[PDB]
């Protein structure tokens, strides 16, 4: 049962979509693709339809498209963005050019509430959901790597989704230092930064560049111990650190003053410089700060995610075809 498509131009771009999606309203664009709000006549839900910009321009782009399609197809959890549909107007591989992704429409992102400073209880729920999302994603051996308020969608219900304001502000220091072997807890660092911003109303580490980013972080967290330097493989990294003016750790209680002690303690456990000691998503969920939300029965892990393709050097048409297969094999999620 192949659907019937109709065309239309919105802001310099042709959209060919299945009749099922109606009233396409442009709501944004970037170099990755553009998005319209739509009414899905099949489910009666408001959706976002994304049209990938230039999906198969180069090997880099084609391998990006396939990766985006693969991640979205895998995500099946209430606190992570998922895929209601994916389609193409093409009737065969040979004419396959365009990729459209469909997803629930979301009310606003986390800035559209940040810019205002939330009550403690809202902070609990918001950060709860992010961690609950993170546990899932991390369980699948996937790292977000770019968590920040603009990548978090929030309803008027305060229901939060992790989606696919400078990035650098929320980057774990070991990414700033260019470490190749960072773990999942780079996301926990970002959660820490986002959490601190919801409590105080202010960006914790609003650095002008990477050097400055490091200066501000170290001002709160202190210069590394014996034990941390003991574990840096990189000679220049190691000497930069020693090079710098030894900052002592701040007492977080003296920084986020007025904030909930249980909040200050989770921040302590999230914003540790040494990512080996940093609290994990699973562990953070069981922290008492989320006493009123935590439920180990209702914090599911994910199916394993096959990442073997990342190591594959293939041709554009090959990525193109693999993508084509992922388009075809999509099974829509079971309805409301
Ligand atoms: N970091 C972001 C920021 C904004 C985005 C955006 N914006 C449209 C409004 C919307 C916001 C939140 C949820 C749905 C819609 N749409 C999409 C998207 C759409 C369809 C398929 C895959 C991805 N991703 C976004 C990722
Ligand atoms: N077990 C670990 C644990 C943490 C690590 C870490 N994280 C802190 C980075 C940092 C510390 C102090 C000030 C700014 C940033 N960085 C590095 C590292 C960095 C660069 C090149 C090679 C390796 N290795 C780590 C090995």
């Amino acid at each position: 049962e192949r659907p019937t498509f109709y065309r239309q131009e919105l802001n310099k771009t042709i959209w060919e979509v299945p009749e099922r999606y109606q009233n396409l309203s442009p709501v944004g664009s970037g170099a990755y693709g553009s998005v319209c709000a739509a009414f899905d006549t099949k489910t009666g839900l408001r959706v976002a339809v994304k049209k990938l910009s230039r999906p198969f321009q180069s090997i880099i782009h084609a391998k990006r498209t396939y990766r985006e399609l693969r991640l979205l197809k895998h995500m099946k959890h209430e606190n992570v963005i998922g895929l209601l549909d994916v389609f193409t107007p093409a009737r065969s591989l040979e004419e396959f050019n365009d990729v459209y992704l469909v997803t629930h429409l979301m009310g606003a992102d986390l800035n559209n509430i940040v810019k205002q400073k939330l009550t403690d209880d809202h902070v609990q729920f918001l950060i709860y959901q992010i961690l609950r999302g993170l546990k899932y994603i991390h369980s699948a051996d996937i790292i977000h790597r770019d968590l920040k308020p603009s990548n978090l969608a929030v309803n008027e219900d305060c229901e939060l989704k992790i989606l696919d304001v400078a990035t650098r502000w929320y980057r774990a220091p070991e990414i700033m230092l260019n470490w190749m072997h960072y773990n999942q807890t780079v996301d926990i660092w970002s959660v820490g930064c986002i959490m601190a911003e919801l409590l105080t109303g202010r960006t914790l580490f609003p650095g002008t560049d990477h050097i400055d980013q490091l200066k501000l972080i170290l001002r709160l967290v202190g210069t590394p111990g014996a034990e941390l330097l003991k574990k840096i493989s990189s000679e220049s990294a190691r000497n930069y650190i020693q090079s710098l003016t030894q900052m002592p750790k701040m007492n977080f209680a003296n920084v986020f003053i007025g904030a909930n002690p249980l909040a200050v303690d989770l921040l302590e456990k999230m914003l540790v410089l040494d990512s080996d000691k940093r609290i994990t998503a699973a562990q953070a969920l069981a922290h008492a700060y989320f006493a009123q939300y935590h439920d180990p029965d209702d914090e599911p892990v994910a199916d394993p995610y096959d990442q073997s393709f990342e190591s594959r050097d293939l041709l554009i048409d090959e990525w193109k075809s693999l993508t084509y297969d992922e388009v075809i094999s999509f099974v829509p999620p079971p309805l409301d």
